[PDB]
């Protein structure tokens, strides 16, 4: 008669795959990614942090760019996630194989990236990606130094769990640069009332949006650049229609107000 | 000339450890544990949950109580958690290997019974345990329904990040009964202010106490039952004296706030 | 120019996927998978074992077939595995949250499914599926009893460094029937010779051969069916034409003897 | 009445904890370890490599003897072990968590380690010590290259399921040395015969007295040095008296055999 169904894959824009050499965001700083997902190399003195690494079969890629930086394998020191789903922490297993590299992440994020993203709370296991442990668990307000550049973490629940938002202070022309990498505030899909598997949905999402208005932010950077308004295509001027934290903030409230009115006549 | 130090044992006041007889609370509802240390028997036609089980070496003794009770090893089908302590969560791996029980726990519990309670925030590696595996993550106000009972977890993050409520409706005399299991609301040698493994720990307790304030709360329990002003040992009058909730948490908040005037003037 | 490609989903032969009635072997023990993958139910007084799932898909079905059976989720006590890949552990993870089932097997496949498949020694990441935790971890030649049936592993390292046979004695007329599960035997794909990832593959498969040939074994079962010549789809003739264990365990060795050839020649 | 027993801490000789200067093997092997417990520095120009760390209480000892032979924290780049126990794995989670090291096991023995040596085959949890992952699981023969030095794994199952011999080539006075690091072959107070959590205990014995006969073996060295006749505390005759392979296998061979004996008898 009629078998089950094959395994889907999880399946993206072609954008999102689509490999990009090194952008350098400030003295520091890098995109090391593809067009349309974030993966963020920051240089020190003392070995280099990845901030993301994107989708699963990105991690040659990754370190390919890293490379062209001159980072090898082994000077791959830290990775920190904004949230730990299959489009942001993909290869991160694979990275740590691969590399010196170790992973600090908070409970939350620490516990779905040991189950690679299955039994999700919204997509079940539709979206995995291979698992792999964290080293170090941080706590909300932590920071974590690599050779001299300090990194806080500011959780932003909502989207995941453990969603957090990373802060760091680069330089650009001899001026401090106030980096903020600012987690997803989406919500694709969702039951927002009344989730019987996250209960205080709506609550953590307000809270965050407050959080991400808050943070310190010449520059925002976001895990999907387009949510920022980022181009990172469209070379010096990558980051010239950037959103501010504050204007982040503003849109994604806007559109989870609407999301919550139409799931209420839905 | 001098050898590094033995290791030293995590001993405890012997009250702590002497056994009692199964003493009920409500209906299906007993005390199981020790004398000075709480460890909750709910029984219902669709097996039985424990909350806390005490220290490592109390697991035979739970189970012989269990026993008594007509609950045998197949029959415990959950175990919950106030938190991941050695004192509270001490025999948990050996009652899973013993039993059918399976482990819900927030994030924060999880990840820390799955150390065995090293690399503690305040304790470091002085008050380990065996390790275990959490089977399912609870997230804040998630509830959990054994045989007709319904079980709330309540956050109550400060004595630990994953510091848990848990609150159910039992019966006596044919009334209902509100039982609140509320966590800790101590922190026993903890640096409180500007502690760079728990940034926002002052903020934390002062939500937790806000949060046991509130609970249902006919009843109040407590994992060491002098906290709520339990007797387990006084028979009849075991629960006489005990605190509300609301009692609790300002004792508790009277407490903290002078252990902060005392720490920063230390 | 060209993105990086997409995701690959495990795809499979459409009868591995087609669902079956449940087809009984002997008076307790039932083949509940699909046409072209075995997943055996074996029914106590005392509750239900699961020897493999199949595919990460099947889970639902296979709570159909038990409930068809008599068992209810809280009645599955026990599940036990061939072999950690996608193809027969694929659906564990989420029996797990959705019975009262533990996992026992042995270190090799406890660490393999504890990452999902991920990292797989001839496969890489190309075959994954939601990890899952060990309940109890068993030695070669170690025994579990449940209601009174008597299970024994058998390491037959290979296909997998911790593939397994499962042994144990049912009944069928009023006489007892020895039934193996003999696991794979197959090399498909794999780098024989000089693997760094695998040194003494060859010896291990060698000796896999002669434990198949010795297994206790009036009835062999495998779990791709066609290995040991059983047809699902065939009613009352399914396994009339299955392999012995000696037979299998040649016509494995003649294939794997080819295939070292072959690589020698290629 | 009678309150149950406190824990018991896992308590040892003082030599085994009596600090020792590094005492150099050949040209870039050192003891670093304690006075009766074997801790192996190996350095290169890639970083550098432990072989076991001893007590859970000797991590900042040996920390102290990196740093006193030139290496950092972060030039630690892999830590290598005998078997999982607390006197030789002790200090591992810690170690990981204060350098860049990353560890690599058998599965065997990563299942121990993560566990934090509880549920022991033998000793229960009598002998536990902070839980701690690898980061790559090796097979028998399996090769781990560091800074141009060679190291192979030889699986030698039986103190512990995971037990394993490492071996490698270093210099000395222009010629090579060749360093068999073999792991203990001791089982106090275990029960050999028809053990049920090891039923193949004899046999794996006997097959790794004869791995250890045949090792490459310039150099034994051995987590207990008593065991290979090493004396840490002789200075310039430290290894004078230390065995050979072959007569470190006979030893441990007639006192299992006198064991056995005397188990029979007992
Ligand atoms: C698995 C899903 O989480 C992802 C997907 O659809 O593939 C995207 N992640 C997003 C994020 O915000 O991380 C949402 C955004 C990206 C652009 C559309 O909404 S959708
Ligand atoms: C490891 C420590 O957490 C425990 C200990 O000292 O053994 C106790 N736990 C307490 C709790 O509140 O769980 C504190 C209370 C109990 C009575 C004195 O303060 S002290
Ligand atoms: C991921 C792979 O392991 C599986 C696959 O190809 O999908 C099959 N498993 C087999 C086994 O023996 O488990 C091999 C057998 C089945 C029929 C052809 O060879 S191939
Ligand atoms: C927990 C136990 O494994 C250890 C102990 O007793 O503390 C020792 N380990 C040994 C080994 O061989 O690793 C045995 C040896 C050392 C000297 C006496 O027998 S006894
Ligand atoms: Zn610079
Ligand atoms: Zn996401
Ligand atoms: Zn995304
Ligand atoms: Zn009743
Ligand atoms: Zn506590
Ligand atoms: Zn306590
Ligand atoms: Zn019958
Ligand atoms: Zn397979
Ligand atoms: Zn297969
Ligand atoms: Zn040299
Ligand atoms: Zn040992
Ligand atoms: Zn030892």
């Amino acid at each position: 008669e009629v078998p089950l169904p094959q395994l889907r894959a999880y399946t993206v824009d072609a954008s999102w795959l689509q490999p990009m050499a090194p952008l350098q965001i400030a003295d520091h700083t890098w995109q090391i990614g593809t067009e349309d997902l974030t993966a963020l190399l920051v240089q020190t003195p003392d070995g280099a942090v990845l901030l993301d690494g994107g989708m699963p079969q990105m991690a040659s890629h990754l370190l390919d760019n890293m490379k062209a930086r001159g980072v090898t394998p082994r000077d791959l020191r830290l990775i920190l996630l904004s949230h730990a789903h299959a489009d942001h922490a993909g290869p991160v297993a694979e990275l740590k194989r691969r590399t010196g590299a170790k992973v600090a992440a908070n409970a939350e994020s620490a516990v779905l990236l040991a189950r690679g993203g299955s039994d999700d709370l919204h997509f079940g296991d539709g979206i995995t990606y291979p698992p792999a442990n964290a080293d170090r668990i941080v706590m909300d307000g932590e920071v974590i130094t690599v050779g001299g550049i300090v990194f806080t973490a500011h959780f932003m629940a909502g989207h995941t769990p453990g969603s957090t938002a990373w802060t760091w202070t680069d330089t650009r022309n001899g001026k401090p640069v106030r980096i903020a990498y600012a987690d997803s505030l989406s919500a694709p899909g969702y039951q927002l009332q009344g989730n019987p598997r996250y209960p205080h949905l709506i609550e953590d999402y307000r809270r965050s949006f407050a959080t991400v208005r808050a943070l310190p932010c010449d520059v925002l950077l976001t895990p999907h650049p387009g949510a920022s308004n980022w181009d990172y295509a469209a070379g010096a001027r990558a980051g010239a229609k950037a959103l501010t934290c504050k204007a982040y903030a503003d849109a994604a409230e806007q559109k989870f107000d609407g999301q919550l009115a139409k799931e209420t006549a839905g």
